[PDB]
């Protein structure tokens, strides 16, 4: 049957920044008390950006015994991989650990790893880090996705359906796990691209556990994974563009992202919705990724959606900030939490599909459709 | 029915350089004539690697712009990516319009893409690139696999396999493109394995249209993709890792690699070939990544493989150096088209079964079976 969720866990590091703060945490630590308008416009995005509070597993001391993270392209690469490079697999194995622990089956029988991140690189990869961190079976088949970025909470339920369905018995751990450190810079006047994106990311990791043909008696189902597509969005390349240099992950975010999502997202919604019968917007629930709380609003004008159909996203986005590749898997876990603690009678809403979208370079939109599980 | 090689197009960087001048050019452009004693090890290397030329996309001039890259682990990344950010996406197009060349169809049906190296990173990705590049459908599905090694042209078979099942009427495109500059550095005492990987890797892309049911009045079959197999080796996590700083990919090779992976090679041809109660090694033939010629002889020895068993594996190692990710593509390419220009009755040297194995981090192995084709 269709590869089904069966499981998820999410992490964080423990360090919680409040958004209200950050404007002023992030002028001292990075010395830049002198660059005063620079502050007020700060300010000004950190409030715009509906996010409550962040994790973030860069403390003001690494930052103190690491000044050059703070200095505006001076060469600090190997500082932020000397972090995320452990960071990164250990905050996946802490969300790994909760979702195998909320499946209840042996970790022997995970015979495929899913591992995605955007935060630094390394050979053996983070995906072998994370197979010693859990003792998994050292011929587990693993799929290592680095430098992904925002579309790929998608993506990764795009390849797990894919491995779940073709494999007899499969069963399949999925791990995103963000680390922002490596996209960390201090203040710069000629780039108000990247200081708008230090408002923007929180670190977190989810992981599932995935897999076709459930055994009902032991196993929950809690949404199938019914389609995905991926596409590339016309005219956007230069809506987001970011190169790994001496200096950490630079950034080039154009303004006009939100509105380049607004021009296409309908056809995203119809492509995965017509072959269902589906016509009607407000009929299922949505997951939509929130690479800023401006391109929700756009998705919810242009979808024509009733004011809490994004609820659970807006939720995500402001107890955690964007988690890149893992923020939409946060969103399935808050719809599946709230549907059950709400009763309602299915884990998505008290409805019966679901639209999923990620945002990524390229423009790439991923759209999963998923299918809620009656309860 | 199984994931189906369709069609395979190779592409190498147009600089190439004898090995048996490498030694000089490489302390020469490197500004390390002092160092006798290195120069006259590196020419000792040279001469044991079994190779005869590499293509290479970096080039003299772009060495003596870009000096840093020369300077052992002085600041260079920013060098090294300006490089294989064009390069690795244009590399691997000019393999895939080969390889969708000798398949023939529309490259519209192409439904899914895998994009593997081991040489920069970027966001938009080289996957991206390469469907701008190809003029591939806006909606193809992608899967960027990025700093995957030497393990991974085993790796790329094995997702294709899953796509290709479990999507009816899917084609995938597979490139795998490598460009060594990202790991190239200049000679330096403490880092004899640095010393000696500057000696074994070349340049390359190879592509590949894998499917299943295909269509046989137009597509033309030339190996199945049996079963996959990825397994980490016990005890060898120090015999290689690499790390990508400031100054480029570094290196951390064990010198006992060879014998890690001869102790652990049986294993792997048993998990694979007992399931198809084939024992006898000689009877399947064998594309094994050529990681370095001691690796290949080691292999050969543990399994007893008469002489000639490993000649593709070897001749690929010979005319581009070890290819890293693409290394086994272009060996199933070299199999293939050295079978039917010989007359064998099937496109893996006669035989009906074969091995592909490919070895990086972790230590990991990928052993994959291929089902030839009989021609004819
Ligand atoms: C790693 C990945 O794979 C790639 C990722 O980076 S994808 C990142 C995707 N997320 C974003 O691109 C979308 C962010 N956009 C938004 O959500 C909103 O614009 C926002 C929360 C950032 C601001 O909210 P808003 O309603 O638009 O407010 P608005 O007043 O217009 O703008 C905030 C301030 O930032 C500016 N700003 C916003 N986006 C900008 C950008 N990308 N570059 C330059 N400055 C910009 C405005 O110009 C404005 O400044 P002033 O007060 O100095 O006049
Ligand atoms: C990118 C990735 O994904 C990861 C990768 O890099 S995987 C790379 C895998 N490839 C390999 O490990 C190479 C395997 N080794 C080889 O095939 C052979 O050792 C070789 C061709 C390099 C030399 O052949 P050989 O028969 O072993 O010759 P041998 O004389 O013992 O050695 C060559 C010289 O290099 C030295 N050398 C070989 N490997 C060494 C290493 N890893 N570290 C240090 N020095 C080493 C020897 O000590 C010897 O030197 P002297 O002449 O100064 O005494």
């Amino acid at each position: 049957g269709l590869a089904t969720i069966l499981a998820i866990g999410t992490a964080t590091p423990p360090n919680c920044v409040a958004q209200a703060d950050y404007a002023d945490y992030y002028f001292r630590v990075t010395k830049s008390e002198h660059m005063v308008d620079l502050k007020e416009k700060f300010k000004r995005i950190c409030e715009k950006t509906a996010i409550k509070k962040r994790y973030l597993a860069l403390t003001e001391d690494y930052l103190q015994e690491n000044p050059t993270m703070c200095e505006f392209m001076a060469p600090s690469l190997n500082a932020r991989q000397d972090l995320v490079v452990t960071g990164v697999p250990m905050l996946g194995k802490e969300a790994a650990v909760k979702a195998i622990d909320e499946w209840g089956l042996p970790k022997s029988k995970i015979t495929h790893l899913i591992f995605c991140t955007t935060a630094g690189v390394d050979m053996p990869g983070a995906d072998y880090q994370l197979v010693k961190l859990l003792g998994l079976s050292p011929s587990v088949k693993r799929y290592m996705l680095y430098q992904q970025g925002c579309a790929a909470g998608g993506t990764v339920l795009r390849l797990a359906k894919d491995l779940a369905e073709n494999n007899k018995g499969s069963r399949v751990l999925i791990v995103c796990s963000e680390i922002t450190a490596i996209l960390f810079h201090g203040p710069n006047e000629n780039h108000l691209d990247s200081l708008v994106a230090q408002a923007l990311f929180g670190d977190g990791a989810a992981a599932l556990i995935v897999g076709s043909g459930p055994h009902l008696a032991v196993e929950r189902p809690i949404f199938e994974i019914v389609s995905t597509d991926q596409t590339i969005l016309p005219d956007t390349e230069k809506a987001m563009k970011l190169h790994l240099r001496e200096g950490g992950l630079t950034f080039q975010l154009h303004r006009d992202v939100p509105l380049m999502v607004a021009k296409n997202i309908e056809n995203a919604a119809e492509k995965a919705l017509s072959p269902l019968g589906i016509t009607d917007w407000n009929s299922v629930f949505w997951m939509v990724h929130p690479g800023g709380r401006a391109i929700l609003d756009q998705v919810e004008r242009k979808l024509n959606l009733k004011e809490d159909k994004l609820r659970a996203s807006r939720h995500v986005l402001s107890e955690y900030g964007n988690l890149i590749s893992a923020c939409v898997l946060f969103i399935i876990d808050e719809v599946r939490k709230r549907s059950m603690a709400e009763g309602k009678s299915t884990t998505g809403e008290g409805l019966d599909c679901g639209v999923l979208f990620g945002f990524g370079p390229g423009m790439t939109v991923e759209t999963v459709v998923l299918r809620s599980v009656r309860v």
